[PDB]
């Protein structure tokens, strides 16, 4: 930090924790952004584990609030021309896809620009058409969309690819840092409606690959990367030629040793980056060479850790708080 930024997002109780008759035991502070996790077990109030983040949000919290706080800060970086990374990090089920890409309202009540259950990839791609075309930025708006499953890559915005197809990764010369994703599919976002129509097709081929492969979101690291190309031009001021590059990074489940492996490996990254030790692991695992070049800096990156509030889930969501610690070491401040 500043830099890296480390927020947790806590979702509210599912149907299946209360049919478990779960209690409540995580509580969010965001103002002294703190959260709270009774341990009780035979203990009360006995066991209060507390952890301090840049951020914390509420079961309560908004998915524009989420991009308020973690995204618009990020992108303003990303049309600066620089290279930025927003993970979602947690238990299946707690909210990485609903952080990530969120959701259509009932219905058909909302545009999907209008829609307040939209997550964080749709408002992003929205907010750079509304921002670049309002000042008379020219630009271009390419995405691509990898699975990383079992340590394979796959595109998932190839039309005539196939789900079965594996991508192959280089080592870039011209960039030490960088890697090549042969064949890697870039579609070209030509206006804000396209997005949609590309989100679908892109969230589609997802649901064929886990059919046939049995490759399930759950246990698949999903990279959505936007990259802009902006020419920027004043009469008697500068003329600027940037390019910004956003990955929105939705990882697998922190609850398949290649999983643990490529999650402990970024966590080491983010560690390491933090305490600014002069090693850090990117070569270890596909997920971080892949992002090594949106990674060191200068550049934002966010980590948006997702928690259940449930006592069902008290050790994953411990893990994921453990993790989340692990890799930006936050003090606990007195109360
Ligand atoms: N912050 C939140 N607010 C409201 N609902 C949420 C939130 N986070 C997750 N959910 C809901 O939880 C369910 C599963 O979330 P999902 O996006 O699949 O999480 P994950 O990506 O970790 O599996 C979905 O029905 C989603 O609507
Ligand atoms: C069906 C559905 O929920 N959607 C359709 C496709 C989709 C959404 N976000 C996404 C983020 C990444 C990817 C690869 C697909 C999607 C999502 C959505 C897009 C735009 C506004 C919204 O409110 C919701
Ligand atoms: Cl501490
Ligand atoms: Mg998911």
């Amino acid at each position: 930090g500043k830099n890296i930024q480390v927020v947790v997002r806590c979702r509210p109780f599912n149907l299946a924790e209360r049919k478990a008759s779960a209690h409540s035991i995580v509580e969010c502070d965001p103002v002294r952004k703190e959260v709270s996790v009774r341990t009780g077990g035979l203990a009360d109030k006995s066991s209060r584990k507390t952890y301090t983040f840049d951020m914390v949000f509420g079961a309560s919290t908004k998915q524009i609030d989420v991009y308020r706080s973690v995204v618009c800060p990020i992108l303003d970086e990303v049309i600066m021309g620089y290279n930025c990374t927003i993970f979602a990090y947690g238990q299946t089920g707690t909210g990485k896809t609903f952080t990530m890409e969120g959701e259509r309202s009932p219905n058909e009540e909302y545009t999907w620009e209008e829609d307040p259950l939209a997550g964080i990839i749709p408002r992003t791609l929205h907010q750079i058409f509304e921002k670049l075309t309002d000042n008379g930025t020219e630009f271009s708006v390419k995405v691509s969309l990898l699975e990383i499953y079992n340590e394979e890559l796959f595109d998932l915005l190839n039309p005539s690819s196939d789900v079965s197809e594996r991508l192959q990764m280089f080592d870039d010369p011209r960039n030490k840092r960088g890697v090549i994703i042969k064949g890697l599919e870039e579609i070209t976002v030509h206006n804000k409606d396209e997005v949609y129509q590309i989100l679908e097709k892109g969230a589609a081929k997802r649901t064929t690959a886990a059919t046939l492969m049995n490759a399930y979101s759950s246990r698949s690291h999903s990279v959505f990367s936007v990259t802009i190309h902006m020419k920027e031009t004043t009469i008697d001021g500068e003329e600027l030629v940037k390019i910004g590059k956003l990955n929105l990074v939705d990882l697998a489940g922190s609850e398949a040793g290649n999983i643990n492996q490529s999650l402990l490996t970024l966590g080491r990254v983010i560690t390491a980056l933090v305490e600014r030790t002069p090693h850090v692991p990117y070569r270890e695992s596909k997920l971080t060479r892949i992002l090594q070049d949106s990674l060191g800096g200068r550049t934002r990156t966010s980590i948006i850790a997702t928690i259940s509030p449930a006592s069902l889930n008290l050790e994953e969501t411990l893990s994921t708080l453990e993790y989340a610690h692990r890799a930006k070491n936050i003090l606990n401040k007195p109360e």
